């Protein structure tokens, strides 16, 4: 049973720090300690995985995997195993070109360096590390060192008994590039090992991590070339249908895999056990996004290049859950349940008692009956609310952009609720205050809201090519000020 308490949201690489990125290192353990002063419980992050074109977390090379970017190179650095320089990296943004060019070489010569000079009890760890996560490990290390190999190309768009994985062609691929594939096992060591100590200082401080996890992984992934069958793919590994939401008046067609329930209801649906238990691994709670598609998703041909003409197939939610509260003894899942909804999905959710998804930002552009504004919360007040998503601008950016009926709206609503703001940089302080007194368990808050930051810290713009997943605190802007505010709110809403 979720404790009525507050989080702030922030994805690892928004971090303060040197070397272009925010890393798992000193400057995280300062952020869980600004969490704890604050008296926050809760830190919510994006996904952890490795990023391709885009930068985006939600398109992954690995379900499993963690994020090489992610990794501190420090303490490699004072063991004397590699040499750091900054390239030119710019402050408080990331820029990923850059940090393409200058990180995976870093991390090689890192990785030369300990081969050479490792103690043996360390070479002994990444050993036993190795065997250990072989499993999901094996086939990672592997897919990416074949992707550098092919050029970057698809894992579709390889040489077939590859493609196929012909045991043969397997074998000779690993002997091949067993260099590399030792160097992709190494990266994922090093991120275990310093998220592993990282998850110990945040419980220590009573701080429990919220992971996010999309429904669908990509289709540039190692675990759909591992494993095939578990999605619907054509003899060339294309698609035969692909992941959408029905008209949004053009709908979205997505592109992502649809997995083959039916095989996954046959093997217990083991994928995603697996996939959870990784998951709970690094966090205590897991948002799943699009959580709609375990009741149902909407199936798009792949020669179909819209959104509106597929058609919507049923999903064992209710199975999987029974599988994972009896595996786990527990749903450790948040749903994101924002947009259309169907009183089937709200069923599911609500059978195994799982939180669901309120935004503040949504809640005045409607009436009163607008289920984001805090009266229409569910008693149980099994709910995060939020003042804006990663998706969405910054409060103040929106406050900026938002409609006189959504400005006025709030501010009389804001009043009835005895919140009160002179200032544009105030609103975003006054709305995190209304999810405070609100009855929802946990306020989850983005820092560009603690800051009162404008749209230029926009995490991710929807329909904007360019400058997402880029925004970085700049060392020292979190004030204990800024903590201070937080506490007394804490107290004020019965949040500490």
């Amino acid at each position: 049973e979720l404790p009525r308490a507050f989080g702030l949201l922030l994805h690892p690489t928004s971090l303060p720090g040197p070397y272009g990125v925010g890393v798992l290192g000193q400057e995280a353990r300062d952020f869980l300690r600004f969490l704890k002063e604050a008296g926050g419980q809760y830190w919510q992050v994006l996904p952890l995985g490795p990023t391709g074109y885009g930068d985006s977390p939600y398109q992954s090379f690995s379900a499993f995997a963690g994020n090489p970017y992610l990794v501190d190179l420090r303490p490699l650095a004072k063991r004397g195993y590699v040499r750091l320089e900054d390239p030119g990296f710019p402050q408080g943004r990331v820029d990923y070109g850059l940090l393409y060019a200058w990180k995976w070489p870093a991390l090689k010569e890192a990785f030369r360096g300990f081969q050479e000079k490792a103690p043996p009890e360390e070479r002994e760890d990444f050993a036993a590390f190795r065997e250990k996560e072989a499993w999901w490990l094996e086939d990672y290390a592997l897919f990416m060192a074949l992707k550098g190999a092919h050029g970057g190309l698809p894992w579709n768009r390889w040489p077939l008994p590859l493609r196929k994985r012909e045991e043969q062609a397997l074998r000779e691929a690993k002997s091949a590039l067993a260099e590399e594939v030792a160097f992709h096992a190494f990266t994922q060591w090093l991120f275990f090992r310093q998220w592993g100590a990282l998850k110990a200082e945040a419980e220590a401080l009573g701080i429990r991590i919220l992971g996010d996890m999309p429904i669908f992984v990509a289709e540039d992934s190692a675990e759909v070339w591992a494993h095939p069958e578990w999605f619907h793919l054509d003899e060339e590994g294309r698609p035969t249908v692909v992941a959408g939401v029905p008209p949004s008046e053009t709908g979205q067609r997505w592109g992502n895999p649809l997995y083959r329930w039916d095989v996954l209801e046959r093997e217990g649906f083991s994928f995603w056990i697996r996939r959870l238990e990784k998951a709970l691994e690094l966090f205590h709670l897991v948002r799943i996004d699009h959580f709609r598609g375990f009741e149902a998703y909407w199936e798009i041909p792949a020669s179909c290049p819209t959104a509106v003409e597929g058609r919507w197939v049923k999903a064992p939610g209710e199975k999987l859950f029974q599988k994972i509260q009896e595996t786990f003894g527990q749903v450790p899942i948040l749903a994101e349940d924002l947009g259309v909804i169907t009183p089937e999905v709200e069923a599911l959710r609500d059978r195994f008692g799982l939180p669901g998804m309120k935004v503040l930002q949504f809640a005045f552009d409607d009436g009163m009956e607008n289920p984001f504004l805090p009266h229409n919360y569910p008693s149980h007040g099994r709910v995060v609310v939020y003042t804006g998503t990663h998706d969405n601008d910054t409060t103040l950016g929106w406050y900026r952009t938002a409609t006189p009926h959504e400005k006025a709206f709030m501010a009389r609503y804001l009043a009835d609720w005895g919140i009160f703001f002179r200032e544009e940089e105030e609103v975003p302080w006054a709305l995190m205050r209304l999810g405070m007194k609100s009855v929802a368990r946990l306020a989850v808050y983005p820092v560009q809201d603690v800051l009162a930051l404008g749209s230029e810290a926009r995490m991710n713009y929807p329909g904007r090519p360019s400058g997402n997943w880029a925004w970085r605190l700049l060392p020292g802007e979190l004030s204990p000020e800024h903590g201070e505010r937080l506490r007394a709110m804490a107290e004020a809403t019965e949040r500490l």
